[PDB]
């Protein structure tokens, strides 16, 4: 009730990133996706953001895809030693977001510069 | 199988941001934990990942529950209208998460300079 207007373009945000950050949000997405029910919603939702991701950069497919997921795999399933209840699975997927190794990888799954955006290669 | 060891400090990470920017780290779980199902194990422990990251930092509660909360609400729900089949409620939280918007009460919800990190001020 009292809804927000439809989002025009929705990735309008994601065409204004450096490349390299789109492969972090792919990540992010795929990780939320594996840690979270793969037969329900919202696992699905997440998994369709990530793999959409790929559209808006020149991403190395072939062998990216399974270099984001060994990554992914190296954070999601860590088990958290937390100081004085649930597993923290969404904490595993931000530190990994966060990751120096993620950062590093990021920029090697790019075609060409990985600072150049969406928008600067299609539409300037 | 073969699963990695235990993380000794979960929040190590956390702890070296900006604090603005650990606002954004609780927006974003929020708005994946209100997104995905409420009665569900993932959407549970995104909340709780949100919640644990007040601990953190010098944020206003009193205040900054609620006016987090309006701004998620502004985000989640949308409708995306994607060009040429979930709904992308992640995407809408990613949208969230790198918005001017968040970015901005980001700061406003921090006692002291939001530059400085939970490590600076407790650590050394």
């Amino acid at each position: 009730q009292g809804h927000m207007a439809p989002i025009q373009d929705p990735v309008a945000f994601i065409k204004q990133m450096p490349y390299h950050q789109v492969v972090k949000e792919l990540a992010l997405s795929r990780c939320l996706a594996q840690v979270s029910d793969s037969d329900k919603a919202f696992s699905l939702d997440a998994a369709r953001t990530a793999n959409a991701m790929r559209e808006w950069m020149p991403f190395d497919i072939e062998s990216g895809d399974e270099k984001i997921n060994v990554l992914i795999d190296k954070y999601k399933s860590r088990i958290n030693e937390f100081h004085s209840k649930s597993q923290g699975v969404t904490l595993n997927c931000l530190r990994l977001y966060h990751s120096p190794e993620l950062d590093k990888l990021s920029r090697q799954l790019i075609a060409g510069n990985p600072d150049r955006t969406w928008n600067q290669d299609n539409a300037k």
